[PDB]
DNA sequence: TTAATAACCCGGTTATTTT
DNA sequence: AAAATAACCGGGTTATTAA
DNA sequence: TTAATAACCCGGTTATTTT
DNA sequence: AAAATAACCGGGTTATTAA
């Protein structure tokens, strides 16, 4: 069977949670306290090793006051007919069960009055619901739970395997072969993954994702991940650790996005940040995956031109419209370019960049609900909206008239050439200026 | 309410003992690991801290098998209506008490299945008698046995305590201090003391003590003792030997340290009296089963308002210590002749006949363990060794230059002696003591 | 004053190597022992905190023999006039140094007698040759080698840095953090770094690399390094293969895992590089010493101007790496036809004809270490498990369906096939490529 | 060989000492910081395990001030003729040693600049005498004093030991035979002993006792002991641990004492006191041995009588000569003691006593001049001045006209029915009292 | 009846006869 | 010269005689 | 001389003919 | 219906032609 939830009250970083659950099921967050913490609280109620110990001052909240622990476990128990793993633990609860007909099975974990005698005292309670629980039997050392249940705790009969930090001495290469073990293999199935690393997350399938937040509040979001899956994977195992993503088209543009970003603050890895290449204009592969997980996704994009095929003489936009596509609304029309032929090189091109704010212009309240959702817009391309701020000190860089015409002919060669000579005080106009909300938006403040 | 019984069947050195205990127990022995092993009985019996971990392996009787580990408790109620213990020891019970009417009270230990899970598991029984034993209830990490008693372990509510060898880093004034702390206040009223020094021993009333032995059957003696520094050390050791003299034992150390110098650690012990009285030590040494070899020497005495009329005073002192009634006394008219010299000497032959025609008598004090001579000590050692005295004296007679001043001249003997010499004096019968002390 | 040479001679790993060395150098390999007693063959030269407990038996090469530990380091300071390090350093050797005129000096440490006393003993010596080396004096305790250098040891004067792991309880925006640092402050001068992670050489320059090897003999390779994120990846790897496609690497890595899993470990890597350039990879990786595979197929392309009128891209691709002159253009004549299909499959017939008569240019290409196939890789791959594609696709033409489609049908390829499959993939000559990955 | 001195000045409790040693040195004290202070000097100066890690910042004089530590050892060299150490130590300083006449050897330490590298750096010189001092030659690690000493340390070439606390777990027995092969057994010739125990000191001879004293200025007393040997060490071996010895002469005045002393505090075992009781009126046996040690006796005696063996009607003083011997004065003439042969049984005694105080009435500028030294006499016995200021409370107990007749019968069986019963209130009038002076001379508060 | 020395045992001394 | 012999001291134990 | 697309290579999308 | 075909986007490399 699934799990489906738990209920940990009164540990010492909540105050009441729901994490709902599942089978193969991966921690990932910003604290370490909170990862290590969650698994003492499943350690607290399925292990015997740490539950014959009792519970300390510490684990009381902060260090004290609203003493009832309870940590509730749920396992459904309704699958019945085929598999031996419903049977071999509805055959021991026997005395515990109100009927047959029951959905939900409850494993309650009750502590009192650590104020007298500084002991814990963990008492453990079976029941199908909160109404009638009724204490589970043991004649020792041993409860019935106990008997049923194991749990292997791994840092460097049903089976709980709790993992926590494995990539310390481990080689990268490893990684992936413990990620195909863990989730492609059969052997495991019920396991609380804790890491660090992007490797072990390349190949994963049916599995509930809890993110810890870094706040301390601790609350977490649990999200089901269902599924080239490999390549969508491999890309965005590093932005599942970053709550906040920005989907940037091209290489070239993350030189730059470095760069201003390291000038500013080294802290946006610190907070939560990631650039991620695309790598061309297919925003909508990610989104549906950024949906389902809920990572706040940041687009920029660039409009462009484009003839139609059947038709001559009228352009097709492509930006406005694949900007359209994200949110799903109707297409809009066919705007007639013409260009005459007697006419060609740069100035039809610069022809063409008067007629991309002539397209831009009448099309202003399009974008006016695009910029107030998260997919940001530009008017020709980065390499113009570059010019109309920082313009006046790319002039003395490359040493020409006219910079623009220096960098459309060799793109990514002549951005390494802004990033060997630029100051500190130089490219804040840029920072603050309000073409690139983009970048403010990555990093809060 | 005081403890009378312990009943430790299958741990890891005991097979089947029933050792009696009371208030203020006390064990010494020869192992260690005997009363380290009594002491986790009772931390296996009345602390939580030892009974969460459970029972390993090693914790059964050898390394497999017997695996029905027994630890039961006998507590002894009764009925003394005024203690504030045996009322909340009632009182906390409830439902697993048969009757009021019953005497004796249980605490039964458990323990199964030792080769399945890879845990030995403690279950814990109440019970008025051996039959129709209860469990104890308890709701979840906490038994009810443990409500009752306390347990604090000391090593370098209803309160027990354990003590394992305090006087390691402890300097002596504060043994003998510890020791009239241990027996003088009434906050120490249930203990378990370990311990090797002397020192601690000093003050003791009312106490029982289990002596371990150095078998590895780890059977144990409990005596209730009831009532003088050197009498301390032997307690230590279970056979001894009493002498009389300071010079005696400079002899006996000797001759003792040229041939077996492990004599010590084996059991043995000497201890000085300081007199020819012997019944103030056997009477206590009784109680303790101590083993007492005793070594005298018969001696004479003239009465009084006659000349010529003498009593034996050390066949009387050796029928003293039985009950027997006295003998008849002895007429002997001595000569006049030298007074310093010879009028010694005829009582040394007189004495030989008085002991060659009450051989008889001898006949059951030596088949029991007193020993006794015919003179002294010192002719007894002069026909053993006597053709080795004139080679470091230089004189005729040895025992003349010795009978004078006799603890002056024995650092004449021990200075000078080979370690091939004095193997005559283990071989005689007429110095049994010597050999009975070893055991051999 | 930069290094310049090591000569460590009879140390616990080393037998006599004489390894080449700069400033910022960086040591990694497939060894953790040996990258750990190159730091510490430093540590007992140019650390008192090591040197003063002298070595061990273990320190020696094997169990025992070979007994003169030398360890010597080569300074090669010439005379630069202008730094304060060289002047540092002379101001104090003093009469050690010879003259004026002299360019190399010289720290050797020795080492004898282990079998007498259980103690090494570590005797240094200052001079400028090999010849006339003169002991260095200090009084008491100190050195004056300790007067002159400083070594910070760092695992999770002039400064000598000795960096052991240090992404171990790191993040791996912090290694990148830590990757400019090494390289662009003037605190981190002199140091040597021991890695495992591709992202502490992400910013790199002015660096000496060593390479240690896996066998036992532990020889290294001194390589400078003067002036990319999966290039990164390819530094920890002699044997690299270079290919165009991101589809590719999902077909190499179906067929690798299925049968030798553990090809990551002996020190293979599989390269992107996301075009048909490999000018730009092997003359960054001839000054890196590390010996490339390349796999590349051949095309052509019709000329300007002109209709019917080819040329070969294909062949002069390889063509300009081996700096060869290019080759002449070819004249074929295509009728219209089916122009999605049928247009192409005339042009394969002509580069098979191509292919067929310069047999003798491929001749040598191939006998280098650059490979080429026939057409495209989708298509002979139809010659090795063309005969399986249709139980998968259920098309006619399985090459038909998988050019219109080319990373899109290649996950049905690897989601779908057996352990058996692709096993002759090994055996061709045409997928002879991936052998030399292993080194079998 | 023979050691002379050491000269230790500017280490870790020391300031300027110079402790007079010999071969087979013997450490005794009530503090274990100094004898462990004194034990690691000796490391620092002989051993290179020590001499390796050098000084630190706590192993200055108090943590800082007065910056020149100076070891100097003194062996002094010139037994020559026929031993092989002095032929080995003359043999290896073949360099330092100035001339064959000189009889005087030092080897010296010496360590500056504790601020600066944070490292104490000790250098070591030889030298004949303190000017013209050498540095000692030295290749590598290894010094060339390092060739010649050899230094084993325990706790639980020139062979010295080292052995701090050996009785702690070891038997009593184990320790008589640790003292027969410490002194009597030729196999160690040169040692440091630091221990607690008196059944270490039973057989032994040849000896320069080292006792060091409580108090922070840390000084010695360095005496040699030279010698039946056996039961004088015997009784001696608990009362070498003190410095102030009583020495009463039974065990009912010991008893007496005993309970006296432990109601008012036990300080004085803290403190350094001790009842040596000897068993008679022989005193002159032990302060011979106490004035070699320079232990202060204490000395409590009663004055007795005695006929003469060949003149009739004259008495002979036994307490008042036995006095006059300790101090090797004349002895007192004989006085004419006059007694009716018809008065027999006590009624003599109840003038004798009298006779004892008419002695004592006319020689009081004797007992004086006694009392003026460290000796004490009683007006007739223990128990009369026992009566004298108890014994009003004495009779609650008895139950008798006269407890003196009652005590003298049965002296040490009456003598326990004072122990089991007496207040704490009772025996603080007679404890600052003139006839107990040395029960307050004892303590010395 | 009830204490007070003759005698004995484990040790120590000190000045007076004694051969 | 040097080797006893009484008379005490620090502890116990009878037992007859004086009281 | 000197840039500006015609072709080629490693990936992706989306409307328009086409059989 | 479903299978190509242009025309762009994110990167590189020649090479003929307009300029
Ligand atoms: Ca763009
Ligand atoms: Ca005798
Ligand atoms: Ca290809
Ligand atoms: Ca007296």
């Amino acid at each position: 069977m699934k799990f489906s939830n738990i209920t940990i009250k009164n540990f010492r970083n909540f105050e009441k949670v729901n994490i709902n659950l599942d089978n193969k099921n991966v921690i990932f967050g910003m604290n370490d306290i909170g990862k290590t913490n969650f698994l003492y609280a499943l350690r607290f109620l399925l292990d015997k090793e740490i539950r014959k110990f009792g519970f300390n001052k510490s684990d009381y909240h902060k260090h004290d006051t609203s003493k009832k622990i309870e940590i509730i476990l749920t396992l459904d128990l309704s699958n019945y007919e085929k598999d031996e793993d419903t049977k071999k633990l509805i055959s021991v609860v026997k005395g515990a069960r109100t009927s047959a007909n029951a959905d939900v099975f409850y494993i309650a974990l009750e502590s009192k009055y650590d104020d007298k005698e500084l002991y814990g005292n963990i008492i453990l309670k079976w029941g199908s619901e909160l109404d009638n629980l009724i204490d589970i039997p043991g004649r020792g050392n041993i409860n019935a739970l106990d008997n049923v249940f194991k749990v292997i705790y791994i840092n460097p009969k049903i089976v709980i395997y709790l993992i926590e930090e494995p990539e310390i001495s481990l080689h990268r290469s490893m990684q992936i072969a413990l990620s195909k073990q863990l989730f492609e293999q059969s052997t495991y199935k019920y396991f609380f993954l804790s890491t660090h690393s992007p490797e072990l997350l390349y190949e994963m399938d049916n599995t509930r994702l809890i993110r810890v937040h870094s706040t301390e509040k601790v609350v977490c979001s649990s999200h089901m991940y269902n599924v080239v899956k490999k390549k969508l994977n491999k890309a965005l195992s590093s932005a599942l650790f970053a709550e906040r993503v920005l989907l940037i088209e091209g290489p070239s543009e993350k030189i730059l996005f470095e760069k201003v970003l390291d000038e500013v603050e080294p802290e946006y890895e610190l907070n939560g940040g990631f650039l991620l290449e695309v790598g061309g204009t297919y925003f909508n592969h990610y989104v549906c995956t950024l949906n389902d997980l809920g990572i706040t996704h940041i687009i920029k994009t660039d409009n462009d031109l484009k003839s139609k095929k059947g038709k001559k003489g009228v352009y097709e936009l492509l930006g406005l419209n694949r900007c359209l596509n994200l949110l799903g609304r109707e297409n809009l029309d066919e705007i007639t370019i013409d260009i005459p032929e007697d006419i060609k090189g740069k100035k039809k091109k610069e022809r063409l960049n008067e007629r991309k704010k002539e397209i831009f212009k009448q099309y202003k309240n399009e974008v006016g609900e695009f910029l107030g959702e998260r997919i940001y817009l530009s008017e020709i391309d980065l390499e113009n909206d570059l010019y109309s701020a920082i313009g006046e000190s790319m002039k003395r860089i490359f040493e020409n008239e006219d910079p623009v015409h220096y960098l459309q002919k060799s793109k990514l060669f002549n951005m390494v050439e802004l990033v060997n000579n630029l100051s500190t005080k130089d490219c804040f106009d840029v920072f603050e200026h309000e073409k690139f909300a983009c970048l403010k938006e990555l990093v809060g403040s």
